[PDB]
């Protein structure tokens, strides 16, 4: 067997814009993502957040599906939009209403909530001022912040700041493929240097308003593997796209060494007058993790290798190594006092049989690798806390829209329909025995 230790938190997890719809209900402001998505060519067959899984009014039901599995933690994010619609200012008591349910509901049924603060859906009234480009989102944020911490921080006492800082500023703001769509190098790294800026200024007032609780930040990361023996591109990749873009402002005080060489033209001038500031302590790491990259020195000198993997309906390939590798080397580099898995799942084309059952094989095996993979980092010394599988349910996947499957619970969104699969079966059993047989 492989078990996990005492009062280990298992979790699932899901994000305001991909379940809730609704997203104009009780006096809601338009997010990035509303005014994006409704944009013809940005999301796959025109899908929008607009519906989604319709959790906005189907919430407790939700919640008792979570109970009723058994699962321990529930990681869900605040549409900042629905709390304050101009970003700054005047406070939607409607917003705040929707999540103190919520809250309630969860610490009713022995459930403990992680918030995460942000999750994308920035206020549109924000973006028109530059969104993330804007220094003035350091104020912006640590504002939104403090009335979350004002009115939750008697109950939720496990926050994370920001989901994904990487993606928001590259894949927001360089690449284009998600909200606000822009293309410019010089404005994704200035929104790297002010997501840390807002980082930082969120966990100083939280240490000013919830003398109790602990307070995070979550990193995407891959398992980059070198296609030859000939490295640096692996180490480049690590570096960029991985916790040390990040955490190396946090815990050093500069960004990474292959990172300068790369973006310093592309940074603020005098960024580093910051970097005493975005040092503030922070007490637990959150690390995503799905998939593994075959990389080769290309002449960003970078190109992925295709490999013979088996691969999920993304397209990702599956390298359960990759979440051991990634929990021993946050260890390693910047030993944080607690780490949590905040994400871990995966897509496959889910169809209900005519048993009325989703027979998810695949993401059973998908889950139980990475699962012992996570056991053994633990045995080796890291000091994981807890475990969250994306997602609860299947839900509007982004640019993919609703066209990628990830939860354990399928939604026929003809319907809203919840139907537990084999996989969120298997989980529930999973928790209950605090680990694997
Ligand atoms: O970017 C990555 O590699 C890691 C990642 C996967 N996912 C995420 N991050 C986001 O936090 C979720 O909102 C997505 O629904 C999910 C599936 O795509």
């Amino acid at each position: 067997v492989k078990k996990f230790p005492e009062g280990f938190l298992w979790g699932v997890a899901t994000a305001s814009y991909q379940i809730e719809g609704s997203p104009l209900a009780d006096g809601a402001g338009m997010s990035i993502w509303h005014t994006f998505s409704h944009t013809p060519g940005n999301v796959k067959n025109g899908d929008t957040g607009d519906v989604a899984c319709d959790h906005y009014n189907r919430w407790k039901e939700d919640i008792e599906i979570i109970e009723k599995l058994g699962v321990k933690a529930y990681r869900f994010s605040i549409s900042w939009p629905r709390i304050l619609p101009e970003g700054t200012g005047r406070v939607n008591q409607k917003g705040l209403d929707f999540y103190n349910r919520i809250i309630d509901t969860l610490l009713e049924k022995g459930i403990t909530p992680f918030v995460t603060i942000y999750h994308w859906d920035l206020p549109f009234a924000l973006q028109l001022k530059g969104g993330w480009a804007n220094r003035e989102i350091a104020d912006w944020f640590a504002e939104y912040s403090r009335v979350l911490f004002e009115n939750f921080g008697d109950r939720v006492k496990n926050w994370i700041t920001l989901n994904e800082p990487w993606v928001v500023a590259i894949v927001g703001h360089l690449y284009g493929v998600h909200a606000p769509g822009m293309r410019d190098i010089y404005v994704a790294f200035r929104a790297v240097h002010n997501l840390l800026r807002a980082h930082a200024r969120a966990v100083k007032v939280f240490r000013e308003t919830v003398k109790d609780g602990k307070i995070g930040i979550v990193f995407n990361n891959g398992y980059f593997e070198p296609a030859s023996e000939k490295i640096r591109a692996v180490r480049f990749m690590h570096q960029f796209n991985n916790y040390p873009l990040f955490l190396n402002p946090i815990y050093r005080g500069d960004y990474p060494e292959l990172v300068l060489e790369f973006a310093r033209e592309y940074l603020p001038e005098n960024y580093k007058d910051d970097m005493s500031e975005i040092q503030e302590k922070i007490d637990f790491v959150g690390l995503n993790y799905y998939s593994g990259h075959l990389v080769k020195f290309d002449p960003a000198k970078v190109s992925f290798v295709e490999r013979d993997l088996p691969k999920t309906a993304m397209g990702w390939e599956i390298v359960p190594e990759g979440i051991y590798w990634i929990l021993k080397k946050v260890k390693e580099e910047y030993n944080p006092p607690e780490v949590y898995i905040t994400e871990n799942g995966a897509a496959f084309d889910d169809v209900v049989s005519e048993d009325g059952r989703v027979h998810d094989q695949n993401r059973i095996d998908y889950l139980k690798a990475h699962i012992g993979q996570a056991w053994k980092a633990i045995q080796e010394g890291v000091p994981l806390k807890g475990y969250f599988v994306w997602s609860l349910l299947d839900n509007f996947e982004w640019a993919e829209g609703y066209s990628k499957r990830f939860g354990i619970v399928y939604v026929d969104y003809s319907t809203q329909k919840r139907i537990v699969k084999d996989s969120g079966y298997w989980y529930s059993n999973v928790v209950k025995n605090n680990g694997l047989e």
